[PDB]
């Protein structure tokens, strides 16, 4: 699939088709439409139409859609949208706990998947998951995995062992040699000084991107994500002194060896330019 | 077996027969008398006896009994003692690294399993333990974990190594549908400031209560972990706003998705009144 | 193997043969001479032959050579000279991601094997890696484990991951019942009080010792890895109310019972006289 970073993945339910173009709008590398639990029950018939004439509409609009599970009864209606609209270039495939549910939602939409992982059940099945065919990166639900392990949502301890979780999306990000990982969402929309610390903290520990609520979020997740001066000034600096060709050296202070130097590359060229 | 929350379960040493009654007038959620790790090989002969009159004397009386584990001379002899008295509701089984250690100590006794997980050997084998049949709940021994694994008990770098063995607690709980587990003891037996933070740490990462050591413990622990008048008045404002029964709205600048009203609902109902 | 620990063991490249027998004036309890990621390729085969020309000159030296993985092409010349020189006491195999690779590694040099995890792969087979045939501990290749996970090295985050694996290496040396593994380089030279922070931290969670890079880094790691006069006072008072023989007691307002006994009794042995 594509194996590019995904910054920002703005959710939008179908339930707003006014908002879709909005989020399209918001400068978001990827957004998705919902279909699943931002939509009642009773709304999902309809939700399912209102997208389909936004991509009738819309025939250059590219969009992902998270689609209701196998357990849904609209599940096959989801999948025959995401088939028979180019503009869906994805599905998000919430509550995964197989990778046989991958599978299937893979060939019958003829189109990549997102495994969200949601649940211990989720977790535990993460290698095969991520190994499946079809894969294209993974997800996170932050609150869903809370609700499922029972978690203080926001605190110091729910945290950790969300720590855990993310460890494994990023463990088997590598293993499965998936395209880089979105954390889950940060749901205090007007505070962005707490999404820039989300953000920030995820972009350290291996994640691409966030995956986004509001597109007031998408700009901080941008902004927090580029490498800042002194970043792109240390790389610089710890290029410049591995063209000599030393095996080993110094430059703040900190040893320098052949991983750090290939650290420095591989921001030097990741943004902006390479060589 | 039982599914309920155990807030608090208080050990006391079978040497010490006339702290039982203390210990149960506590109102720890549970009472266990020990048989092991607070018994002097010397004495455990004669506590078995002081426990054993303890049981016939007061039948009413319902207590866990923390045994020997299978390599101790003792071990068929604390058996026997769980299965022969009704008062003994179920058996902490100590340094367990099997799930056929628990299979024994289940048949044997005919009475539910407490598992304490309190070794590598534990942790690694923790899915064939937690799905054994027999196991009612996991518990943890955070003093002999350090020990296995050579922890300085009290320390930053221990309690994040406990807190990646806390987690598999955490997880195989959910996975192998077990009753909420207990987080370890917190010995610092007049310091009631630390005990709340260590119990509102364990709360917030999943656990359902603690175990305990000293009967002064047990209001800090039972006060620490019911939910505040905040937690409660959250709940029922997002409840409030998920009646009409709309996908998703907005709380506190938080975004509330289908999730968070589950985690609203459920405190609202396991703790109070439910609807 | 050796089950002693290894409380420093410090990097010298096999290009700069004259720092050799500095390193070994260290005072490093082990000294590694390096064939891989220090020695720029074109220089390794003359490197080696440094190596070779050092040990044949300096009969009574011992030290430990990093060889290069089985992918490179001197992968066998490595090997030959670890199996030929009495000085070369052990190899560290950098890049494991396989038993398979240590038991090579192993019956070829006829030495004992120091794995490096420094990757993803590396982590997922660690089960399998600690218990090959050969090994005699592990160490952590934190920069590198960067490198493989994207990770900020220095961040709040990144060193959450880097406790997940560091909690792998953990519990798979109690698991295999290996010597006591070292944590990763701290690459900082000069800053002594950031490299006492990582020291008491890696002891604080199991590690006998950290790699070091420096021959300045011996002493500070030394020094930090003794226990304080509190702790040893903490240990003795400890042990001296666990005399008379009674099973859980009071020490300083904790309780005190057979698992923390054998705390206070292991730091009074493992540092200074026992008994
Ligand atoms: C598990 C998860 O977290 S994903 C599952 C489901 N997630 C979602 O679909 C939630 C996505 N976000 C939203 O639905 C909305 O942001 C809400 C409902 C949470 C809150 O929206 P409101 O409070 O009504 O919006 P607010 O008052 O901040 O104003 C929003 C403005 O941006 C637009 N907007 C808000 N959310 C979105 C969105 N997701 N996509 C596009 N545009 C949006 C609105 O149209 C409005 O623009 P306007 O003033 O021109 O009409
Ligand atoms: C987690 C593990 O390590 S498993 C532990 C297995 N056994 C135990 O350690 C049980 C818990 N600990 C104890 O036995 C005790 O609390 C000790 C030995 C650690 C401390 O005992 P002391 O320091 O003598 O207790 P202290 O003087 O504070 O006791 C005050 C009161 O509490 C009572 N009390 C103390 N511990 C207990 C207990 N476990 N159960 C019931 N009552 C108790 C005492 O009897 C006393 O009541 P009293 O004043 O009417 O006589
Ligand atoms: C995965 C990896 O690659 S982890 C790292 C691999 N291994 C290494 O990095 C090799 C070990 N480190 C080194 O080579 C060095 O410490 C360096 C290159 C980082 C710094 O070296 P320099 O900047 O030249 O050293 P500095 O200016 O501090 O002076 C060093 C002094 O100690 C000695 N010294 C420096 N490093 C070492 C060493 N590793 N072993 C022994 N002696 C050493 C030098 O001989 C010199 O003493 P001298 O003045 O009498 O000649």
């Amino acid at each position: 699939m594509n194996r590019q970073i995904v910054r920002s993945a703005l959710f939008v339910p179908a339930t707003r088709p006014e908002r879709i173009p909005k989020a399209l709008a918001s400068g978001a590398d990827r957004v998705i439409v919902d279909l699943e639990d931002a939509v009642e029950e009773g709304l999902k018939v309809e939700a399912r139409a209102n997208l389909r004439r936004f991509l009738v509409d819309t025939p250059e609009a590219r969009v992902l859609v998270r689609i209701n599970a196998a357990e849904h009864p609209g599940h096959a209606d989801d999948l025959a949208l995401c088939r028979d609209h180019a503009g869906v270039i994805g599905l998000l495939l919430p509550k995964v706990e197989s990778a046989a549910q991958v599978r299937h939602a893979a060939v019958a939409s003829g189109k990549p998947v997102w495994p969200i992982v949601e649940s211990a059940r989720g977790l535990a099945a993460l290698g095969e998951i991520a190994a499946a065919a079809g894969v294209e990166r993974l997800s996170f639900g932050s609150l869903d995995l809370a609700l499922d392990l029972d978690l203080n949502s926001g605190s110091n301890a729910a945290e950790q062992i969300l720590g855990h979780a993310r460890y494994a999306l990023l463990l088997q990000t590598r293993l499965a040699g998936l395209a880089p990982p979105l954390d889950g969402v940060y749901p205090a929309i007007q505070n962005r000084a707490g999404l820039v610390e989300a953000v920030r903290f995820a972009r350290d520990m291996g994640f691409g991107g966030l995956l986004c609520i509001h597109p007031s979020q998408v700009e901080p997740i941008h902004q927090t994500l580029m490498p800042s001066p002194a970043e792109l000034e240390w790389a610089r600096r710890v290029a410049e002194a591995g063209a000599s060709g030393a095996g080993v050296f110094v430059v703040d202070g900190e040893m320098v060896d052949a991983p750090v130097l290939g650290r420095a590359r591989r921001l030097l060229e990741r943004a902006g330019e390479g060589g």
